[PDB]
């Protein structure tokens, strides 16, 4: 009832503020919307009609157009009646209907801020193009347009700009299952360059896409930078499935100047573990310096999700600031009443604002696209409707332009003539590649290379009456250089696609785990026997073996025993213990997953039984592994 | 709670009283803000700007600058369809 308290005050604030600035907003937007052309630098019917418009607007009034720019900046600063602002009614708001957005607080509301600063200086234009094409006398509306943006900014920098959070996590989750196959993952950005955003995307297979780029000056991002990334055992990766799932839940947190480069999740045993690494950018200058900070994920704070029939609810969206910025802080969370996953970052677009814009210098803020920039399949939407890059062999196969994903021209084929492009350079060798493409009709794509029969990919037989998106998978492995796309038609039908994507996913590394324990490093005390792969105490003497060991420090380990008889081990440190067991009379065969949390030293395994006039028997163990 | 209904009760309230009283404020605020100098106690280019802005000022009009003035009157005392002030 209180939250719904909130929401219902933070409707009626928005109430007031419509009531007070709704009418100048909508006479800003007609005007703008009216006089486009002209400030974008029939005819003589057009331009009587836009000259009896700037008539109607260069009109001195009451409720001039002047009038309703100045009642706009007022209710905009928060010279009113009661001395409220649009702007922290607008921030309230937002903070409020956070649901699903992508960025976070500060980012979205500049963004409302720079829409509404855009809306004002387009209208000073447009008035000042109007008094232009009546022909009276320039007033110079720079000053007055200067006065009103930088008076709002300074609104903003001061009243709300505070208040507002800094960190942006995944908007939508998504059901997905995923395989505990000892998944390891490394999301590195080139040594000088930045981690700024990334975007996880589930159509028929979950994919993530990582930006990457150089940095210029107070955190700014260079835009003849930017490069992408693709990965694609990202479901694999956060996923339980069948058996259960840990997460090492924790929010890394560097000081200013520093910047994520990389990001490692190594899940080992069904535990989820990411190490982040932050390399040191100087904010006066645009390079950033080999001086790295690694931090882990702690150990005290970890959360499972049980085994559940249905999968888990893994992030989707893009998860980055409404523009693209370094990221100062990530972390991963999980819920197990509902099973959620969340990714939450925290970027640097605070400072970016209050060093650059916020003091009235310039800015080019890139906002993330909502496109592959990595596609090696030029004109892949097919929106350009000269296919320079695609061809038709036969007279035939062409653009329909009816047909595609709604709005744009798609390739066709009908008899035997199929529409091929050129991609065989823009390739690797063996390197896994993901396809994708939206299609109608009776199909048939094929990946081929004119110089031996090799044949990468190949979709044929589908008949998609309506539109239908296929993702698949595969790998290369020929000469390359003379590889290329093709789309014709099944046997002799007739068929259309569009949206044609080619994706190089990067490598994924197997994860490596060390034996750890050999058998010539057997510190034996007491009667005790060492046989080739196997170790026996023998009852009666005070002997025990204990072995040293080399443990990463976060990081899990699964320990395997056959033992036989009265047996205990203890895994342990001089002042903490990782793990203890005495299995008693009943120790056949033993996995056991134990942690190092924050030691690495002086870590050793004692398999040991104290007892006093047990003599004659003997306890065996076999095959003990550390992995 | 209650402490949060009687905020949202005076902003409704308030609400209402913008309604009545928004528009006649941002004019007489605009007309105010714009003849300064005159009442105060490129020459020719700001007296002809003013004086078309006094002529849209002193016409009798239903919509007029007295219009405003009465209205923001009537809202300040309480002569509105409900007796709010």
């Amino acid at each position: 009832i209180s939250d719904k308290l909130d929401i219902i005050n933070v409707n009626v604030l928005i109430n007031s503020t419509l009531t007070e600035i709704t009418p100048a907003y909508q006479r800003i937007k007609y005007v703008n919307e009216k006089f486009e052309e002209l400030t974008f630098a029939d005819i003589l019917d057009e331009l009587t009609e836009l000259t009896e418009l700037a008539k109607s607007v260069t009109k001195n009034d009451v409720d001039g157009f002047e009038f309703y720019l100045n009642t706009f900046h007022d209710v905009m600063v928060g010279n009113n009646l009661f001395g409220r602002s649009a702007l922290k009614t607008a921030s309230e708001l937002i903070t409020k209907e956070n649901v699903k957005t992508s960025g976070s607080e500060v980012g979205n509301v500049y963004n409302f801020l720079i829409v509404l600063t855009a809306l004002q200086a387009k209208a000073f234009l447009t008035l000042t193009t109007c008094r232009k094409l009546l022909g009276l006398a320039d007033i110079d509306y720079t000053s007055i347009m200067n006065e009103h943006l930088n008076k709002e900014k300074e609104e903003f920098r001061v009243n709300i700009l505070p208040t507002l959070s800094n960190t942006f996590s995944n908007p939508n989750y998504a059901k997905v299952k995923g395989s505990d196959e000892d998944a390891k993952m490394i999301v590195e950005a080139k040594p000088g360059h930045a981690l700024i955003g990334f975007e996880i995307s589930n159509d028929s297979i979950t994919v993530l896409k990582v930006y990457e780029a150089k940095l210029k000056q107070n955190y700014q991002v260079d835009k003849d930078s930017l490069s992408e990334v693709i990965y694609g055992d990202m479901d694999k990766l956060l996923c339980p499935d069948q058996s259960e799932q840990i997460y090492y839940t924790n929010n890394i947190v560097f000081p200013n100047e520093y910047v994520i480069t990389k990001i490692d999740f190594t899940k080992k045993m069904k535990t989820l573990r990411y190490e982040v690494t932050a390399n040191f950018y100087d904010s006066s200058t645009g390079e950033i310096d080999l001086n790295k900070k690694k931090v882990e994920s702690s150990e005290a704070e970890y959360r499972t999700l049980s085994a559940n029939d249905d999968g888990v609810y893994m992030p989707l969206g893009v998860i980055s600031e409404t523009f693209l910025t370094p990221i100062n802080g990530f972390g991963l969370q999980a819920d197990e009443n509902s099973r959620l996953i969340t990714l939450t970052c925290k970027s640097y677009l605070r400072e970016l604002l209050l060093a650059t814009d916020l003091s009235n210098k310039e800015t080019k803020l890139i906002v993330p696209p909502s496109g592959f920039i990595s596609n090696i399949v030029e004109n892949g939407s097919i929106e350009e409707d000269n296919l320079e890059p695609w061809k038709a062999n036969n007279k035939n196969a062409y653009v329909d332009h009816t047909g595609g994903v709604n709005g744009t021209k798609a390739l066709y084929v009908h008899k035997d003539g199929g529409i091929s492009q050129f991609i065989g350079d823009k390739l690797k060798p063996k390197t896994e590649y993901v396809i994708q493409y939206t299609v109608k009709g009776k199909p048939s794509i094929h990946l081929k290379d004119e110089n031996t029969g090799y044949i990468h990919y190949e979709d044929t037989n589908n008949n998609l009456e309506d539109y239908q998106t296929i993702n698949k998978r595969f790998t290369t492995g020929t000469d390359l250089k003379g590889v290329y796309l093709i789309l014709k038609s099944q046997n002799g039908d007739e068929a259309w696609g569009d949206n044609f994507i080619i994706l190089e996913i990067s490598p994924s590394e197997k994860l490596l785990s060390p034996e750890l324990i050999n058998t010539n490093n057997w510190t034996s005390t007491g009667s005790t026997n060492i046989s080739g792969n196997t170790l026996t105490l023998y009852q009666g003497g005070r002997g025990i073996l204990k072995q040293n060991l080399q443990l990463d420090s976060f990081s899990t380990y699964r320990v395997y025993f056959s033992v036989s008889g009265d047996a205990n081990v203890r895994i342990r440190n001089s002042r903490e213990v990782l793990f203890e067991k005495r299995y008693m009379s009943g120790a056949k065969d033993v996995s056991e997953m134990f942690t190092t949390k924050f030691e690495k030293d002086n870590f050793y395994i004692e398999l040991s039984q104290g007892n006093n006039l047990y003599g004659g028997p003997i306890v065996h163990f076999y095959d003990v592994s550390i992995k």
